[PDB]
């Protein structure tokens, strides 16, 4: 009933972004959590479009050192084309993952029904190389530089993306969370003015003026749909430890809460990417059930779950 | 000497207010960590009025769903009279709980000397379902609910409760760490107006801000009696595992010792409650030492011990 | 080339100003752990001087309760003088320790070359006692008291020490991280005006507002030589466990890098000791590797690594 509570779930059983097996169980595992059942719990109107099909593509040599092109660009066209049904039945996305490269799909999906939108991406790492900058050649570190019009004729035609057109501006996009940027990813976001709070600047500032200055940023101008994509090792791994790329000294378990808390309060809130959850990258089982119920966590305040309470519009004291 | 180090401990070895037998050792372990000696280090005149016998009332079926009612009402009404006992003799009561039940007798017995109190909660949960409210039946989770004035009418005759007399009126109340509010506690909070920092508050403002705040609004208008009831588990868990309710994303130990610190410098400090430390729950021995450790410091905290450093009117230097 | 990232380091393998051996080991594991390649890996001019051979000083009976007087003089008059020679030959000094008693040599030899330098001091710690008001008899405890020119006349003619001259005023340092000062030293701090921020001032303040303040403080009259003294247990145990005098709830991981980060962008850095990791006191290994791992990162900040990137001066995207 409620437009920040109408939700569209997405499985996104994708790993060809990154080397490590494993990241393709993300959405079976967040799912077995209750994930589901516990959105329903707190008032929200929850239809479930299922695992997407990501066809094996077995010839799929490297661009250069760009590993797994035509995979990678296949499945998040797929993605794109089931976001943009999504929201063209009015509900919120909510994207599981699956590798990061995923949200090349995720937000060209959205910005097709919703080209105004912007982008809050809360990651330890800027996901911003190119096709050529890039050192690792691994996807998932690189779809940024395939969303931002200002980097349109520093992108190669890489097999596969042919599809891509870019659909945000730098100004378009805040980055929270960063703490290991490679040297071509900290020149792009210096020359492009990219706004972005690094863990320097929330330890500088708290996360509380963090997110006042990101959401007056993106919002103050007018109001406008924002797309969250939430790489879950932006949290420290002693919270989200069954991830690819963990990196020390993240958000905290608190501050993770707190930034979703605040842009569900937005009641703009149009596109949601739970991402990069390992499960098999867990040193123990508690590390995976410890991971996965950070991320059900982090996406029921997303959708309202609030840590002061909440409650139904009815008088409880009769 | 000073009245802010001046102090009678109250041994409360009780446990009916909830399910998990262990908390009634409580004040066992508190005192074997050398409790009492600590406090005497730091230049406190320290009275030990022993542990309150409670008898068992084997006779106790249930009033509808809350469990225990008339050995959860006679052990507070014991607690009240002591507390009054203490507070007469001129010093600052210092209960060693035991289960948080028994904030009803302590703040009861403590109002009945200073009716001006003032009352600082710390803990993951408002405590403040009626009986009619409560899913649990868990009478520690109802104590705020037996105080507050402006709740007379909706608080049935539970037997061991009769003599109860509402004490606080719900400006007279700050919480602090809240987490875990059920959806008719958060009706009751925000239908009575009640000030709260919820987790989502301290992330926001900082623990400084938070504390400023909850003094100036207690003591803005005159100087009064402070009553901290401190439950372990508004800290995180990572701190004080050994207790009976833990909820991830709590008060850091740094956190604890702020909020304690800057009460203890208002020398307002008439009441404290030390309550729900379990040891039988700490899943190894350190978890119980580390619990019943943080515990120790947040009361030395209270009684004037400080991070900078503390010394004694002479000169050291000679 | 730049003169933020032109370093000479010095080994420092000394225990005898306390009690546990195993920090006379914090070179070699530092140096195991890349840290020199790291430093060039960031463009810096890296110049190694090697490990100071301090020569066995058999008889060495305690002055008073004083443990290793002779031992501990002399190992920081030799420190002085390569502090010194590092400093004429243009570089950053960084001293890897060993026991913080050798800031007395570190600082010492510094002044000599920058008598206006300023001193921040990171520590769980004040190291202010006196030779009288020790309890412990380490000298670890003891450097800033044989520094400064303040306590001149309250420090008794110690053998090993002749060669000190006072050579900081208490307004040239300040503390951050305090959390266990002794009666004497609190005393000393409070009568000399020492400006400090201890955990309750973090706390209160944030770690923004706290390197504000002492940078304004250091360095709002006019720009001068920053030395930099980082007692690894100044961050919390659960960061830099492998140390001989730990204390709980210390500044964090990110706060150590924020301290860090702030430093290096004065660009005013001149000198730096890392001190008092003592491998053989992790419990298991991945505590050593953890402890060494947080001190070559707090080392790198120094010289100019940032959490949100670095990059050349070139084009990445040609
Ligand atoms: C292994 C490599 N040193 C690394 O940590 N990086 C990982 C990072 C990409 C991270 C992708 B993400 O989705 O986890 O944010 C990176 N910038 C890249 O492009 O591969 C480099
Ligand atoms: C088990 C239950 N889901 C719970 O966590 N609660 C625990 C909480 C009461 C906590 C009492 B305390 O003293 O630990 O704060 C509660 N509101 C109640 O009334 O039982 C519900
Ligand atoms: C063992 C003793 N209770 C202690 O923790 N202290 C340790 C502290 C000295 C710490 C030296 B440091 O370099 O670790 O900062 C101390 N003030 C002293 O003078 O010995 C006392
Ligand atoms: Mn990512
Ligand atoms: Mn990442
Ligand atoms: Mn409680
Ligand atoms: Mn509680
Ligand atoms: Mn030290
Ligand atoms: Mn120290
Ligand atoms: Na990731
Ligand atoms: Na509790
Ligand atoms: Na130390």
């Amino acid at each position: 009933s409620a437009k920040s509570r109408t939700i569209g779930i997405i499985g996104a059983p994708f790993s060809k972004g990154q080397p490590r097996g494993g990241v393709e169980e993300g959405p079976t595992v967040l799912r077995k959590a209750g994930l589901l059942e516990k959105l329903k719990e707190q008032e929200c109107d929850v239809k479930d479009y299922g695992d997407l099909p990501f066809a094996d593509i077995p010839n799929d040599s490297p661009f250069q050192i760009v590993k797994n092109p035509r995979s990678v660009g296949k499945a998040s066209e797929q993605l794109a084309g089931k976001v943009a049904e999504v929201k063209k039945n009015g509900r919120i996305s909510l994207v599981l993952g699956g590798d990061h490269s995923l949200a090349i799909g995720s937000i060209s999906g959205h910005a097709r029904v919703h080209p105004d939108l912007g982008v809050i991406w809360v990651d330890a790492h800027t996901d911003i190389n190119t096709p050529l900058t890039t050192t690792s050649g691994n996807l998932h570190g690189q779809p940024v530089s395939f969303l931002l019009k200002e980097l349109k004729g520093k992108i190669p035609d890489v097999p596969g993306f042919s599809w891509v057109t870019p659909c945000i501006s730098a100004k378009d996009i805040v980055y929270i969370g960063l703490r290991d940027v490679d040297p071509g990813e900290h020149y792009i976001l210096k020359t492009l003015g990219i706004k972005y709070f690094s863990m320097t600047e929330v330890d500088r500032l708290g996360i509380g003026k963090v997110m006042e200055e990101t959401l007056s940023y993106l919002l103050g101008r007018k109001k406008r749909p924002i797309h969250l994509s939430f790489d879950v090792d932006g949290l420290d791994p002693s919270f989200t430890p069954a991830t690819g790329t963990p990196v020390v000294g993240g958000l905290t378990y608190r501050e993770g809460l707190y930034i979703t808390e605040e842009i569900y309060k937005t009641g703009l809130l149009s596109g949601l990417d739970i991402m990069e959850v390992n499960p098999s990258l867990g040193k123990t089982p508690e590390e995976v059930t410890r991971t996965v119920n950070t991320a059900v966590a982090i996406t029921l305040a997303c959708f309202g779950l609030a840590r002061e309470g909440n409650h139904k519009p009815i008088d409880y004291l009769n």
